[PDB]
């Protein structure tokens, strides 16, 4: 579980987005797991603006927040899931660290602030959605 409130949006993962945020619906992206939806009340995480390669993650399954070294945003393949068959993810992001499925919406943060949220996992590798690009969160 997890979201990044920034001014009138929602960043979630697409894969566990609610009825509301559909009904709401901003923007979306399959390849990248992404959707945002608009907020009546103001949020206030500040996106990152970086190329930074070390972060720290929050991992609801262990309930504790890790620093990682982590890969430039790129086209990773995904195996298949039961929201989407086997792809090749963009703006993927891999560290060496644990993860479990309940733990996409954990936020990577850095210095700078958001840098993107937990989408996949599992052979000892967790992959983050970036977020950085995505300039018109903060207009
Ligand atoms: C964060 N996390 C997800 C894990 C999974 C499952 C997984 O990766 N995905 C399922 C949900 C959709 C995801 C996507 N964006 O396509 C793919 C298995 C083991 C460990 C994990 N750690
Ligand atoms: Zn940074």
């Amino acid at each position: 579980s997890g979201a990044i409130y920034v001014g009138n949006y929602r960043v979630v993962n697409r894969h566990l987005a609610t009825h509301n945020d559909w009904a709401n619906l901003v923007w979306e992206d399959s390849s990248r797991d992404l959707l945002v939806s608009s907020t009546t009340a103001q949020g206030c995480d500040t996106i990152a603006r970086c190329d930074c390669q070390t972060g720290v993650y929050y991992c609801s399954s262990r309930r504790k927040h890790y620093p990682v070294s982590f890969s430039k945003p790129s086209l990773i393949f995904v195996e298949a899931s039961e929201y989407y068959p086997a792809r090749y993810q963009s703006h993927l992001m891999l560290a060496v660290g644990h993860s479990e499925p309940g733990d996409c919406g954990g936020i990577l943060r850095c210095q700078h602030g958001v840098v993107g949220i937990v989408s996949t996992g599992g052979n000892g590798l967790v992959g983050f959605a970036d977020v950085r690009d995505l300039l018109w969160l903060d207009e």
